């Protein structure tokens, strides 16, 4: 039962009533970096007791931070931004958090209402930009709605596919005194009428009968089973069917287990994709089928009966067409599959060990493998030792590129919400501030962000922030002086003709340019640097060691290459398992 | 006439069609950072004798160094990007472009046009994102309409009121080969129909006639006057009449000349906002009546004539309903109404000495000025000695805040196109990559950057692009450990209370936080700091003498307000003239 | 052409709504604001500055009545062929000017306009900027419930009469007294009129009756009013005209007069789309 610091017939500024509105949906932390057009709000934030601000050093920082905070926790991610310049730096986090899914509320705020549509200072018609990068987005346009507004932007950001939702408040809302009523329903007939049912064992029934009719099955596990990491667990042992999982679905089944077939798709390991191309039933839980996953979809399990179980009625048949479908929440129809399969397992005596074999032939014959040259620190090495010196229990996260698969392919995450990565968009510059919002919604985990210096460098005036608020981030920077990703593809189709690629500095064509350790100098910020495949080990026990923030500077061969690789829209019969940049 | 690189029969990817479409508009330098949906644009890129790139690290850095590129030439400034999270970190330099009508051409690649809906992999559509923040954009869905769309974007980018344009060129269109035709002609008939024709002599000399009956007219001059110096020059000189500026309109009249009132607004000099206040003609050159500079409009220039001079008829009676109103080129007004006044001399004998006399009393009685406190530098002064000891030549880009104020008040620009700044949007960050622009646009020019430690650190990481392109920008970081305007506006009207303006570490409170020199250590960028004002002139000295790029951290008292200040809404009659945060 | 339209004038333009002004020509002189206000201002200037003004444009004003004068509105009157321009001349002569006249769209509407002298506002309703047909029968209805006192008539034409025939229902049973001065050429007429100037007769879809029985006026408006239960009548001779109208007038209740006219009337004059005064047709029809 909340507690107000206003009389219930107090009048308080609009910004009072959102802060206050934001207290009781639960929120403790904020990204928020005030501007003209959101003062009245930072004013109000500084009178709550209960909710801190980290302000970012740049709003994409803030947005990212944000992120970082929801992907690591469950929660929404709320970021707070001024108007103009301030809104329009969030929109790189939005669409980030819209195609991942991610759960977001962000505030911004705007100029007067009469001002609106004259051009005035500061002005972006923000609510034009981002309506189809949101989930949703609202233009308060009374200091009544303040309170409704805010709680149908958390339930819309929380509840069905979770999204970001933007919330634009004009300055002399955020001024005008008020009473809030916190009684006022929620204006989205349609949205909740149309949300999923829970699941009718008539279609559940269908699906465990499928299995037992099966052969060769295969689950194909992705962002959505996220909180269904139990449910998930209990029905693969009660089938033993084995186990892919996307980019997005790391940890939900455990990366270190015998059922294991580890990530698919274009960088998925050989057994994945080979379990998938002749499977005939393929279980896809809370995944999209996306390009980076299915390569030609014609090709893609071209002869498994399809069972797909999503929540957002739009993806269900919109790139590959399931033969059963079930819209709904993953976890309810695993606890109910669950429990048909645990009473009926006797007459279904379901044994797979028979295909489960033929796929431990590819897992011995295609592991995934790095070479090592001389005493050249490989990429993958150093984060098999990272997995190895904490024990597979960080939270990572990760910018885009090379860097991201291997951090992807070499760790082995336990636990969903221990991997934090852009998927969808692909946003460089998210690794370090994700890390921030992960780090301080989990402030006992180790966090450690695997950036590349590409990466890195984008979004590198979050030091700052880290110091400030006194994170014990660890920086695990991956350094090989090149945008990796884009050079493998010049590699590979442009005869290695180099195209702006090279991050270092011509004119000193062999010193590490920049220098990272400096930067992490500037901030306060203890940092090394580590070139010999002898000195790793310590160096990275040193990392995690050292109370605080800390950044290890990785040199790294550039001539690498993500392992295997399925050329865009190609089929398993054009899988790259071999060759680099030498 | 143009040579191609190419036969006039020879098929040629897309890609080439698109640079060679740059080359024959006279492109030399682009500002790209390549990625997956762009890498043809970048082979191609490479392929050119003529074209330079610019990498940024950040595309954001990219953007603002195009919009300074254009801002300090007159020529379209061009940046590059891949799709998804490439296209949305430009989004704040396009409605930043949009808003100061600086001429910009932005090429973002795209997913393959099959895939355009699908939510594909870097998929946004970044063609309804930036519809309300660019002056148009286009989505190319054919090879055949590359010359065509080019030739279009750049005629609107840079003809009648210029701004931003946006190509989206999905990757299949890049590598899709074809014969290009250089004939097309284009396809703007409605813009083309309704470009303003040059002035007629009917409305030019009812002008030249309210001049002779008028006796205390001011001249209002902003952005729109940055091609019209000389025209603006004779002008004055043929009438005498006092000249107010715009923050855009810096240096299109002399900074440092007898008839010259400096900026007028919100943060104008008290003279210059007395000569409106009190005006009977009042010739808005080149203006848009911002509300920074008005205030209350019914009680902006309450008792003149106005005429309004502009290229783009929506401006005119927007905000301040002129007497007379002219739609059309400023320059050409300018040079008929120079031969009016030049004939018509003796039949007019145009004499405001005696208005003038009442001005130059104001200017004489509040004049702006600085206290200086102990040996602590005073920001004002730092810039008064960069324009002594540049001799007012530099090229002066800046942040938002504070600093950007000072460096419009306390720098002397003789010519237009010195003068960097982000004024409609206000976007900080800007400076660094503007700087970087300029002096691309500009090698031989003195270039400084006169910078806020919060706008600094934005966009930290273009100090990487100076030193590899091996780049003279100076920056002049004017350095308070503050978010100084939101610090000024918590002092006047929030009783002091901060709400997260503080830049520096809490914890070691009095230690200069982070070392803005590392950031340049790190980068190879020479630094010093300085903190004595009895330093500073040799500081400043020795930047402007070391070759090559350099940093100068300059510290400050942060309890500086800018002043005067009417404050917003306000009229003449509420200008702040005193007071800091002591 | 707007290069031409007034090009050696001084253009004040008063309009409430800022984006007209300037929007297509560029004023000198602009006041953005009511124009009852605008006038009630000028005219306490004029009346108090009256004396230092002493404005005369006498001189101005004959210029022009002499063009008045040697270019009147004309129509040529063919045997006893009904003009529909003479026809409203009588129907404003036998309502003195004082009846609402709404109008469907073409020929018929710039005869509306240019033959019956409006003394004010408010008894004119026309389709103007759209300029859609079938506005006028229900016009008249709005017109009339609106002033249930008023001399309502909607002079129409065949085509756009038609397209809303079905409100002429509506008429009988809210028992509304409007009249309907039917002018019936059997054409979309301003279509037709075009079809002459640029596209040499050739006629492509403009023709209204039925080609099978060429010369019958058809379809017969006298049976649509019948099936509603509208008294109504028709008319050919010029002779008739006056007293037919005068029936219309004088029959409680709602009436239609069908006024049949030779179709190769042309409304004059004409300065062809995009042209300039120097350009202006005043001679010559579908003859
Ligand atoms: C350089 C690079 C390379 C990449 N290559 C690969 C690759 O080789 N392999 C790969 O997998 N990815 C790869 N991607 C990532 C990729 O583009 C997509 O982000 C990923 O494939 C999609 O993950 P997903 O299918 O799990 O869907 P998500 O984006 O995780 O969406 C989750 C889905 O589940 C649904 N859902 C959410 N909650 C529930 C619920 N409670 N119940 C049921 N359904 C729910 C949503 O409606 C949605 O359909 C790569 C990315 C990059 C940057
Ligand atoms: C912190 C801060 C404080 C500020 N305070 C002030 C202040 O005190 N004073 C101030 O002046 N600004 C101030 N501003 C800047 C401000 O918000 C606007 O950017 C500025 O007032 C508008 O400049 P402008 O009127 O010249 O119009 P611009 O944005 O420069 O537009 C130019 C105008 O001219 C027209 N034009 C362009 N080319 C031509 C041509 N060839 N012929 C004719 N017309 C043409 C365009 O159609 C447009 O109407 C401040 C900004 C910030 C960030
Ligand atoms: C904001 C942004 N701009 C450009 C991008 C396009 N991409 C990539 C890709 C995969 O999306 O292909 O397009 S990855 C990549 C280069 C990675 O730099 P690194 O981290 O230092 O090196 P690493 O060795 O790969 O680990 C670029 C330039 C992007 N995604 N985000
Ligand atoms: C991308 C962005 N985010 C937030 C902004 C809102 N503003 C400002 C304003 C004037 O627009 O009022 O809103 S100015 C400002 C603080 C200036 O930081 P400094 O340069 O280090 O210090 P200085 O001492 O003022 O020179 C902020 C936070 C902005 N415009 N851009
Ligand atoms: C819904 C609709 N459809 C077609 C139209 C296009 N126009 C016209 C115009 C002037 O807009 O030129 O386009 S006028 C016209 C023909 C008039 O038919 P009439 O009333 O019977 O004959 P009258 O002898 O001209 O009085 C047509 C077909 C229109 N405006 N509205
Ligand atoms: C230098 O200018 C500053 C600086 C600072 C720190 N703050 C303010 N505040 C206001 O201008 N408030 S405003 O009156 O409501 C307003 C009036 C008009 C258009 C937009 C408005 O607000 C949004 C502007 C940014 F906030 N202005
Ligand atoms: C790791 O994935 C990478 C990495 C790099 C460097 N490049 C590529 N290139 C392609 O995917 N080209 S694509 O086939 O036309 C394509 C297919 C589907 C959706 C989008 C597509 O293009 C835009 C994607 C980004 F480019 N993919
Ligand atoms: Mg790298
Ligand atoms: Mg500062
Ligand atoms: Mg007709």
């Amino acid at each position: 039962t909340f507690i107000s610091r206003f009389a219930p017939d107090q009048p308080r500024k609009g910004a009072d009533i959102l802060v206050e509105a934001l207290e009781r949906q639960g929120v403790e932390t904020v990204f928020a970096y005030p501007g003209g057009a959101s003062m009245e709000i930072h004013q109000a934030l500084t009178r709550s007791s209960s909710i801190r601000n980290v302000l970012p050093r740049h709003e994409q920082g803030g947005v990212f931070a944000a992120e970082g905070y929801a992907r690591s926790s469950g929660k929404p991610g709320i970021c707070i931004a001024t108007s103009g310049p301030g809104a329009t730096n969030l929109v790189s986090g939005l669409a980030d958090a819209l195609l991942d899914s991610v759960p977001l509320v962000a505030i911004t705020g705007q100029v007067p209402r009469r001002m609106i549509g004259t051009d005035a200072f500061q002005e972006t018609p923000i609510v034009e930009v981002t309506r189809s990068i949101t989930k949703h987005n609202y233009l308060v346009m009374d200091v009544e709605d303040i309170p409704r507004i805010i709680e149908e932007a958390f339930f819309l950001a929380t509840s069905g596919r979770p999204g970001p939702v933007l919330v634009d408040v004009p300055k002399d809302i955020q001024q005008q005194l008020a009473i809030p009523n916190w009684e006022q329903a929620m204006r989205l007939p349609g949205y909740m009428s149309r949300m999923p049912k829970p699941p009718e064992d008539s279609h559940l029934e269908q699906i465990v009968r499928l299995i037992s009719e099966s052969k060769k099955p295969v689950l194909y596990v992705g962002g959505g089973c996220l909180n269904s990491s139990d449910e998930l667990g209990r029905f693969v042992e009660l089938t033993g069917i084995p186990v892919a999982s996307t980019l997005m679905g790391l940890g939900s089944y455990p990366c270190d287990d015998e059922l294991s077939l580890h990530m698919l798709g274009m960088h998925g390991t050989v057994y994945a994709n080979y379990a998938v191309e002749h499977s005939d039933l393929l279980l896809a839980f809370g995944v999209r089928f996306d390009d980076r996953v299915t390569g030609k979809l014609e090709a893609f399990a071209s002869r498994a009966k399809i069972v797909h179980i999503d929540i957002d009625s739009a993806e269900i048949g919109k790139n590959k067409t399931p033969h059963v479908s079930v819209c709904g929440d993953v976890k309810l129809a695993l606890q109910g599959m669950n429990k048909v399969l645990e009473n009926r397992a006797e007459e279904l005596k379901l044994d797979f060990g028979v295909w489960r074999n033929e796929l431990n032939v590819q897992k011995q014959k295609f592991p995934l493998s790095f070479k090592t040259f001389g005493e050249a620190i490989p990429p993958q090495y150093a984060i098999k030792v990272l997995d190895e010196l904490t024990d597979g229990k960080a939270i990572i996260s990760t910018g885009v590129g090379q860097h991201q698969m291997w951090a992807a392919q070499f760790y082995n995450y336990k636990k969903p919400r221990q991997w934090l990565s852009s998927g969808g968009l692909g946003a460089m510059g998210f690794g370090l501030p994700a890390a921030i919002g992960a780090s301080v919604a989990n402030p006992d985990a180790i966090v450690v962000d695997i950036d590349g210096d590409g990466s890195f460098i984008m979004n590198v005036q979050e030091l700052a922030t880290i110091r400030v608020e006194n994170l014990p981030v660890k920086v695990l920077l991956l350094n090989n002086q090149h945008l990796g990703m884009v050079m493998q593809w010049e590699d590979r189709f442009y005869k290695a003709n180099r195209a702006h690629t090279f991050l270092g500095d011509p004119a000193q064509e062999d010193e590490i340019f920049p220098n990272m350790l400096l930067f992490a100098a500037a901030c306060g910020i203890p940092a090394a640097r580590v070139t010999k495949k002898a000195d790793l080990r310590e160096a990275i026990q040193t990392m995690l060691d050292t109370p605080g923030p800390y950044l290890l500077d990785v040199i790294c061969p550039h001539q690498e290459h993500v392992l295997p690789m399925i050329p865009s829209g190609g089929t398993f019969n054009d899988v790259i398992t071999e060759g680099d940049g030498r």
